[PDB]
């Protein structure tokens, strides 16, 4: 069963009488309630206290969609229905996925954040994005994601699949720490941090520190992060740890020229390339990439849908775009993105 009162904007401070049998009711009588979406909803304490009663009893709840459920509130008043509804939710065993993006966690808000992101060996799922975070928070939430290995580990529960964290302002500042996330959960599937103004020194080390741990990453997304030659270099080298890349998502991470150099390079010296997805907008790349890039796909990737190259240093009226179109063509399979904002 799924419950959602998604988008209803309910200025909900306590859960009402009729507010109660008219707009609760199936979760307050239902117990085989495996989804709750209350996103796009303004929580109260009172509420919060409600619903955490009524959750808590969800036994087979395994999603729990909370993002965007603070809007209005002060920021510190927000704390007292976070802790309530985490703890709740703490005692659901089965779930599995948690979403709290969109909700501005101020440093008291993240106290219940940190305990329960620390203590819920059954998450596989997480999403945390847009929170106005920062570097100090960025690092708590890395920090305690680390208790998080020890706790499953001990209790043999299922492995930390997703991490959704971006637009949170991560920056350099948590990085050291986030490599220790990654080295800690080294199973993951699918990470994504764009938008948290990460630079060079930052994406060099999250990605040789941390993600290069991670053989089993499927989708990698750091779109808009610097990464310039430096960061580059530090991808070139971290490819060949994840055999099992599929999408690699770099809009807008300003790779430089020899910078997308040096990542075509390292993918012309794969084997077996299962990629499907390759993101590489606005990066300042170049012609003599995009020829290379041409052939490396020809030759080395057979699995390749979509190819993202608009917003670069070259035209598309080169030949290099008709050749990579009739790759496309022949195959019967594949796409090149529109090229109408070159640079």
């Amino acid at each position: 069963a799924r419950f959602s009162i998604e988008g209803k904007s309910l200025k909900l401070d306590a859960i009402t009488t009729e507010d109660e049998k008219s707009v609760f009711a199936v979760l307050l009588e239902d117990d085989s309630v495996k989804e709750i979406v209350l996103s796009g909803n303004t929580i109260g304490t009172e509420a919060a206290r409600w619903l955490s009663e009524n959750i808590a009893s969800k036994k087979d709840l395994e999603i729990a969609e909370f993002s965007d459920i603070f809007t209005g509130r002060v920021k510190d008043e927000i704390p007292e229905a976070l802790r309530l509804l985490l703890q709740a939710l703490l005692k659901c065993p089965k779930l599995h996925t948690v979403r709290l993006s969109d909700n501005a966690f101020g440093p008291t808000a993240q106290e219940p954040l940190i305990d329960f992101l620390s203590k819920h060996t059954p998450l596989e799922h997480l999403y945390l994005h847009n929170n106005g975070l920062g570097p100090q928070a960025g690092a708590k939430i890395a920090r305690a994601l680390q208790e998080l290995a020890v706790n499953k580990k001990a209790k043999n529960a299922p492995p930390l699949r997703s991490i959704i964290c971006g637009r949170n302002r991560l920056e350099n500042g948590s990085m050291k720490e986030w490599a220790k996330t990654f080295q800690s959960h080294r199973l993951l599937h699918t990470v994504k941090m764009v938008q948290n103004g990460i630079r060079p020194e930052g994406i060099e080390h999250l990605l040789l520190e941390g993600l290069a741990y991670c053989q089993e990453l499927k989708v990698l997304d750091l779109q808009d992060n610097t990464f310039t030659h430096l960061g580059s270099s530090a991808l070139a080298i971290a490819l060949k740890s994840w055999p099992n890349l599929r999408e690699l998502g770099l809009n807008d991470c300003l790779l430089s020229a020899r910078g997308a150099a040096a990542v075509v390079d390292a993918f012309s010296k794969l084997e077996n390339i299962g990629l499907q997805t390759l993101r590489l907008q606005y990066n300042e790349i170049e012609l003599d990439a995009v020829r290379t890039l041409k052939t490396v796909i020809d030759e080395k990737m057979p699995d390749l849908l979509f190819l993202e190259l608009n917003g670069n240093r070259f035209s598309e009226e080169d030949d290099v775009v008709d050749e990579i179109r009739e790759v496309f063509s022949t195959r019967g399979r594949g796409e090149l993105d529109e090229l109408d904002d070159m640079e």
